[PDB]
């Protein structure tokens, strides 16, 4: 929040108050909390009617510190998911001269909720005990068509780990995003095509036009027509099956049967059938490509513009050759000729609406010859060009319907909401600021320094080296968990369960599904992960060249276990652990935005840890730095992305070294603090120099001690800033030596991205859109920095931080409000009682059936002799069940 | 753990606190947890790669005794169970000059848990005793398919013994893990196809074949298509039955029944009963080949290569000929014609896919022509040939099918977790290290010496003498439970149940068996059981020489009942008594990992035991030694097989004098121990020598006193290996005159095997891919060992043992562990405020892991 | 509503029209459609058949109203001459009819 | 608030008194099918009159 | 097959004068639908009465599509009290009527 008066400044709370992990439940960050500030939206509107194409900037009156007042001053959102792959330069569109960006994952099984199997499997090896007195060969019914023998195979040797279905669900809110961007243009801000490309302006007459493999440079069509994958440069294989015998040997241990809960529709179940083959396979199968529609800067020239959206780019390895296994139309002997298969099949799959070429080509529309018993040839399809005839058809609806009929067989609400939050943190990505005196600035267009960008944490993201399909593979940037296939079996039959895989009362999906307003709130949610991360680097003083170096140092002990605790690399008792200083960040986001970050469960010997993105990201990434006026690297700063007023007007509560200057009223300005708050002003022997009250440590160190560092005070960070606001600072060292460390042009500051106006806008004026709190105190040698003043200048900030004085500073004009965290139709009215008790219903449904075990006793041989008396389910222990004990 | 600082190992355990019993039941450890201690790993060089063919490797970051890091690291995985046959040299494929090896295996007999009567039999007897079974027909016949009087006729037996199923299972598990490896490449690592051979790299384009009898040298064959057994020769005999009236005399106390419910068992019933066949058949039958595509290092010169697995080379069981009785599907009396007995039966038996030749040739899916009651002639097949033909049929997800009835007939969870155990005990499989300076060593392509293996248990393993098939005088290793035909029959047909005997569902047969990990998995469970033996022959610092000698030539009493009390004995009805040192062995298992090893009963005179694969090693074997450079054999050491940064980095708990050297050049460095503890230096200033603070003597300063060896103390061990990871050291006697062991070339400790790096690694630095803690003190001859520097070498360690001085060695920089700058420059102690934000949160880890 | 279009009104709509599967693979019954039930017995006087129906050992009921699959076309009518209109919500008999 | 453009989560209303005025519309001749400005809808319409 | 047979009680054989009707009926009634495409042809004329002729008309349950089963086995009733069959003419006398 603004501070109005240093009354309000003064009594901010502290760092450490907000970092104290705190009990309460809260409810998750919808992203309306930044809508309602920043648009005229007040209630549940449509996209189209609000024209939230011109709804993309912070705006306000702004007060100048020579005291005039500019009206309709502006701030740019600094995140998108747009990578522009054509670009403006002489005002004529050209291609781009820079590689692209790309992520990548890691990806493993971990131990989730415990695991138990349900009364129906008791119910199928009770038949086969009762079978085994016969000499007959029918040992248990067939669920859902299956054949019996697969039944039985599916309902043995459960593995303890619980299943996961996050990388499935990533997947398809990846597809989700990408395909959001389809919507007509009045539902997206142009601000989201220049973030990167500040000379071009998009049309608002036309949609974008989302296609595939079409890219002008570096190679990035990865086979164009004849389809392979981006990064593994490969092809897969997909087979279709009725039953598990006809599926080779070598792999039947991989194969996945497909429940008919899914393509119960009387349309789009073939499609269904597509998309449920892309959940499950390796992730991205092709590059997308956003196409739109833009102009020149005078609106001229005119021409279709290339973009690669960021999540067409990440990678999630996963399986390339797959075999799926078809329900059956009704009980019956396995096929043994071709139109018996054909003739049997629930959904008949088929190629898309759109051709390819290479061996095996797909016709359009085309559909597949089921294999069967004693075939002479064994049949199957490359999978990428699969993948490739339905890409084109895919849209936000039928994927909104097709997570509907999936949300009815297991829980998919948290797990949804948790890969988004993911898909969130990997997407969203902003340029790296340019310092400058004044309120804006930008690099040359078409340069390295252009697109050089970063996540939410400030991690620079990795560039490409050679022309795709890429021929090695980057560190991993993230570990995320996987979905076995086995337990994935036994879970969509009924055969087992846990507790985060119970089908949920809503029995619907987030809000965020289905929504053309999808792309807006997603580029709002990455703004809190920032306003975190920020405060959790600028907290202390390290530099970017010291992060940078930071892991493997040993000129200091501190700084490596600083490094060390803030990646996910400990493990216990089989699974994974979240990072240790990740929770710090964690505990910042509930005490400031006071909601509360999605998360997984691990379970620790049966014990249930919460992970959040914050504690997930692994170690190697470069940290984000800012660029010179001619495009030389600044190492000086701790790292920095966005402006501060971002931070400081969207916070219900923030640190108080944080806090914004207050404004002019009558004789009162700005205040600082001294040596009644237990500071000390330091001198060296050059009579010439001159820094702050600081902390009285500061005087017994030139160097830190090994195995310590500069420690958390909120007002000696606050003199630190009102030193560096003032235009003339030295960054320097305790007998006022330069730095190893580059230092920016003298008196500059990194300010936020350039954009172009609308008329009646005004840019931003003086240091009113420009980080402030990044303010270095650790050097890479271990040396302390120091901020100087010459005398003469200093006299007038020391009475100000005794209070005799005032400084004289720009702000924004306004006011603080933060919001309260907050349909039923006629019909719903109608037919509420019965929901509410049917709801309830389902959440016991499990494997559940009404027959019980005391009717199915009375057709025994002998109750004592069954598997279910002798043998009643437990939920599995953790890491292992126990065997072989001691008697 | 390893240390971050001397703080660390000073607060170590003693071997005597972890050798205690512990009492509470614990959790079995798989290698479903073991594997995520390889992935999850400290360091930021490492490209976390998530494909299981690349996760083969322990990597790190390093620091140096001179203060310089070290990033990316690397430390092979020791254990593999592929065997290679060929062998690259001059990057080409050669075919093998070395002999394979082979491992043997003593039957006994199960006399614990004897059986219960059901009230089925009891009134069988009855009607037996009120009759004379005088009320039934020709005809009658069970629901099962039996008749009525064969019922009647297995009834009559007495059984004193249990029954067992051990035999069985382990068969089923070595095929599996053999047919575990046909899935694709990305799902195996790579480490496992160049642990001997090092200069070949496996291509991850295309899975690895499995078939049998294909191999190139040393008739390995096995005749080919006419397959004979590969120990002794000759072919077996299997043959078909309605009724055990038509099994000839002098075989029909031995014939088996074959339940319904093993015919139901898979979808095919052919092939479950050709398993059922295989599975109480002496094994092995044939030779398994795992052939997979390599290439160069350079990748110039791919090919096909052959490997033989260690689990098809175990020798079990003698049963060369049996009779199946098979279920009648129809209520008939005994069959008089051919046409009658084949309609007759419930499924007719069948030839497999791949045919055979040989003097009675069987075509594919040939069908077998029934016995009956007229006996123009008795009709049979080759047994060998008849599992040669199912040979390829076999496959993990069907495995998962059959133990899955097995688990819903009987209960199969304890007993095939204890067969498990003893797979992985006697497949996985490591070279001996060679010496070295440095940090990486190997013995020279298609060398003798690149082909010497040992067990987890560090017992070197058996080499074959000559062309197969065998004629060998045996050299068995291990004593396994038996299953009994007619026990079988008792429970097989609702006669009898046991204790043991308990049926369950088919959910909880153990997860491990139709998984396509497993291969992986099997690896890393012989990492801890190594720990636990290495543990155990390094308390003590017998040589290498006196293990080989003590139960063969050795004329101290002493040696002779330690090298007796680590091995099992004997019992007058023939049942095994459990090795008494071993139950020590299993107390550290347990101690340092806070895990069970199975446990399987056993029995004295009617009083109950337990058994685990620790207690049932046979007395008389060869030990593990090293091997310096031109191969040379050394003899000095106490055993060894593995480097101590696996010891280290994967206990929860460690004895004191194996831990981890704190990193070079901080305050509490390395150090050791003096006078005050309790110790006393030895010196030889006449000749140069002086020798590090050691335990007191007890009349045992030169020659032990026969019946007496040395004593556990862990501080002068420690000190024995400061001096030693000093450069030179010296391994000579009391007055300073050599031992009669032959020693390494000066400086050299055992090291490391090497592997190809990957790009982007590095190899590891000076001593820390070494073994340092297997330091000498008992020779053959009985004299003490010193180990030695001259009086200069020798000054700074006496002053860090003085604690007066720091010493510096090399570091992993893993788990907490940080570098160390060369100034030193302390502050105040100063909690940093972020440990005490996160506190709380971080201690809630520690007390989730000690609930489990 | 089904297939192509952001409104999250139309979706929940046709949505709820219809009957969805149980994780069993069992029928649970169209929610709305109880609705249409209702209708016919206070038009009429009269029952439609009923059938048993569980979710999870909970007894319910089925009609032909709450057994129809989600995602069909609809009823419009044609102008002379053949041309396709579609601006009325659907329509089959006349008036007189339902009156 | 629903006057020209629905919001989004919401229908029209039941309300039996204003559909049987829009049938007292469309009982008329020359009924006239169009949006709150009077622009044209999307759907196609009948020819005038039917 | 043997998972998959249906026995046919003698109540079905007795329910109509001609037992291989009720036996065809009933393998109708548990065999897949349709089987085949029924044609109704009805005699009309011209509204003029000029041009009278056959006509042809498919009934809409015709063309329902309803079941799977391909193949089927059926156990019949015996009408002696005999062991199992081993010739075909045992088999033929053996039962209660013959298909």
């Amino acid at each position: 929040p603004i501070s109005a008066d240093f009354s309000e400044v003064e009594n901010a709370p502290s760092f450490l108050s907000l970092a104290e992990n705190t009990d309460e439940v809260l409810k998750p960050y919808t992203g309306l909390e930044i809508q309602t500030i920043i648009t005229n939206i007040v209630g549940d509107a449509n996209p189209n009617q609000s024209r939230i194409f011109d709804q993309d900037r912070l705006r306000g009156n702004q007060y100048s510190a020579g005291g005039l007042v500019t009206q309709n001053a502006v701030s740019a959102i600094p995140f998108t998911n747009l990578i522009p792959r054509t670009i403006r330069v002489g005002n004529i569109l050209v291609n781009s001269a820079n590689r692209l960006q790309i992520t990548e994952t890691n990806v493993s099984e971990y131990y989730s909720n415990p695991i138990i199997a349900t009364k129906l499997s008791e119910m199928i090896s009770d038949q086969v005990k009762n079978n085994q007195f016969s000499t007959w060969r029918r040992d248990n019914t067939s669920l859902q068509g299956f054949n019996a023998f697969d039944i039985a195979t599916i309902n043995t040797a459960i593995l303890p780990n619980g299943l996961s279905l996050e990388s499935m669900l990533l997947k398809l809110s990846l597809l989700h995003s990408i395909k959001a961007m389809n919507v007509d243009a009045a539902s997206i801000n142009r601000s989201q095509y220049q973030v990167i490309d500040h000379n071009t302006v998009p049309t608002i007459g036309a949609p974008a036009v989302v296609g595939v493999n079409n890219s002008p440079v570096f190679g990035e069509d990865c086979g164009g027509n004849n389809p392979v994958y981006p990064f593994g440069g490969g092809t897969g294989a997909i087979a279709f099956h009725v039953t598990l015998q006809t599926v080779p040997d070598e792999r039947k241990s991989y194969a996945i049967f497909v429940p008919p809960a899914i393509l119960q529709a009387t349309s789009d179940a073939n499609e269904a059938l597509a998309l449920f083959a892309l959940s499950m396979s390796e992730w991205p199968h092709a590059l997308y490509t956003v196409t739109k529609q833009t102009t020149d800067l005078a609106g001229a020239n005119a021409g279709q513009q290339v973009f690669i959206p960021t999540q067409s780019t990440i990678h999630i390895g996963g399986r390339r050759v797959l075999d799926l296994i078809i329900p059956r139309r009704e009980i019956a002997p396995n096929p043994t000729t071709l139109v018996a298969a054909n003739a049997m099949c629930m959904v008949r799959p088929q190629a898309g609406p759109d051709a390819t070429a290479g061996a095996i080509p797909l016709a359009a529309g085309q559909l597949f010859n089921m294999n069967f018993i004693g075939a002479p040839a064994f049949e199957e399809w490359p999978m990428t060009s699969y993948l490739y005839s339905w890409a084109g058809r895919f849209d936000i609806t039928t994927i909104r319907q097709y997570m509907g009929r999936l949300a009815t067989m297991v829980g998919v609400k948290d797990a949804y909401w948790a890969a988004h939050e993911l898909n969130v943190a990997l997407s969203q990505v902003a340029p790296k600021m340019t310092t400058a005196a004044g309120g804006w600035a930008a690099q040359a267009a078409n340069s390295a320094q252009q697109s050089d960008v970063c996540y939410s944490s400030l991690l620079t993201v990795t560039r490409s080296a050679a022309n795709f399909p890429l021929a090695n593979q980057p560190a991993a940037d993230m570990r995320v968990y996987d979905t076995d296939p086995a337990t994935w079996n036994k879970v969509a039959l009924g055969l087992a369960t846990a507790a985060n895989l119970v089908p949920e009362q809503s029995m619907d999906v987030p809000f965020v599904v289905g929504d053309a307003r999808a792309s807006f709130w997603e580029r709002l949610q990455a703004i809190p992960m920032c306003i975190a991360w920020t405060m959790y680097y600028h907290s202390r003083g390290i530099t970017t060249l010291a992060w940078d170096n930071a892991y493997t140092d040993n000129t200091n002990k501190w700084l490596q276990k600083m490094v060390r605790n803030t990646f996910s690399t400990t493990q216990s008792v089989g699974t994974i652990i979240p990072a240790r200083y990740g929770k710090i960040v964690c505990n910042l986001y509930k005490n400031m935005f006071h909601r509360a970050p999605a998360y997984v469960a691990t379970s620790v010997g049966g014990k249930e840890l919460h992970i959040t993105h914050f504690e997930r990201w692994l170690p190697g990434g470069t940290y984000a730095n800012v660029y010179s006026g001619a495009g030389a690297v600044v190492n000086c700063f701790s790292p920095v992305l966005i402006p501060d007023i971002w931070c400081q007007y969207f916070t219900a509560k923030l640190p108080l070294f944080a806090g914004a200057f207050p404004p002019a009223q009558g004789q009162n300005s700005t205040k600082g603090f001294n040596s009644k708050q237990g500071l000390m002003i330091h001198r060296n022997q050059n009579n010439n120099l001159v820094a702050p009250y600081l902390e009285k440590f500061a005087d017994n160190s030139s160097y830190f001690p090994v195995g310590q560092g500069p420690e958390i005070n909120d007002m000696a960070t606050w003199n630190g800033r009102l030193w560096m606001t003032t235009g003339n600072v030295q960054y320097l060292d305790y007998s006022g030596a330069a730095i190893v460390e580059a230092v920016p042009p003298a008196g500059e500051l990194p300010v936020g991205k350039q954009i172009p106006l609308l008329a009646g806008e005004n840019a931003p004026i003086e240091l009113t859109n420009a980080a402030t709190t990044c303010v270095p105190r650790y050097s890479n040698d271990g040396r302390r920095i120091f901020t100087y003043l010459t005398t003469a200048q200093s006299v007038i900030p020391v009475q100000a931080c005794n209070r005799a004085a005032n400084l004289a500073r720009s702000c924004w004009l306004l006011s603080n409000v933060y919001a309260e965290p907050a349909v039923e139709d006629a019909f719903d009215t109608l037919t509420n009682s019965s929901f509410l008790d049917v709801a309830k219903s389902v959440a016991e449904s499990a494997g559940e059936v009404p027959a019980t075990k005391a009717l199915t006793d009375l057709q025994a041989v002998d109750v004592s002799s069954l598997p279910s008396t002798s043998d009643p389910s437990n939920v599995l222990s953790q890491p292992a069940p126990l065997m072989s004990p001691p008697t």
